[PDB]
RNA sequence: UGGAGAGUUCGAUCCUGGCUCAGGAUGAACGCUGGCGGCAUGCUUAACACAUGCAAGUCGGACGGGAAGUGGUGUUUC
């Protein structure tokens, strides 16, 4: 019971002696809105047939976001990927998803309804859904620091 | 409590990169149209040249007076 929704419809061909022909690409994103998302990108002859396999490699690259919070991020983060550049900011409970084109449609399959950012760099659809994933991949939050953190020897509890 | 972009240079891809558009604003003009009210505002172009009227006068409890107007029969006022 996941909710499926398309970024872009990318026109790719190649010119060959025997004529001109193409392998059409799109990018789906799955989310159940508890806080789990997944990119998927599938190339086939068709429109349709692009659709299929970008759905089913959408449901195996399943990652976790650990906002679990009040509908926002945890803290502030910046990753860049290749020449693409996004920014991801916390926000209070009012603001909306004011994101990208290509961002907001993985941020609100994450159950982040308060969020801001940025397009910095490289406008690709292609880069930009992908570079949000790695943002997202990293992010932290309180009682994860302090077990990623190793503290010296303090007084055990039972 | 604050920070969404997209189109176009390729057969096509990913970069770099210029250009263009969506916004708000402006003591604005033009075109079409046009019911009022409240508040604000109005040569930003020649500090160009200007008819007319008006925009600084007021005091006689500072004086010699009194040409007008009003009383009394000489004081207001001027």
């Amino acid at each position: 019971g996941f909710e499926e929704n398309v970024v872009q419809v990318r026109r790719v061909t190649k010119v060959v002696k025997g004529g001109k022909h193409m392998r059409f690409r799109a990018i789906v994103v799955v989310g159940d809105k508890k806080g789990q998302v997944g990119v998927g990108v599938g190339k086939a002859k068709e429109v349709v047939s692009a659709v299929q396999k970008a759905a089913v490699d959408a449901r195996r690259n399943i990652i976790t976001v650990p906002m679990t919070k009040y509908l926002t991020f945890p803290h502030r983060n910046e990753a860049d990927y290749g020449a693409a550049r996004v920014m991801l900011r916390p926000a209070a409970p009012g603001t909306g998803v004011i994101a990208g084109g290509a961002v907001r449609t993985v941020l609100e399959m994450a159950g982040v309804e308060n969020a801001l950012g940025k397009q910095l760099g490289s406008n690709n659809a292609l880069n930009n859904a992908r570079a949000t994933i790695v943002a997202v991949q990293t992010m932290r939050q309180f009682s994860d620091v302090a077990r990623d953190r190793g503290i010296p020897m303090e007084e055990l509890w039972k």
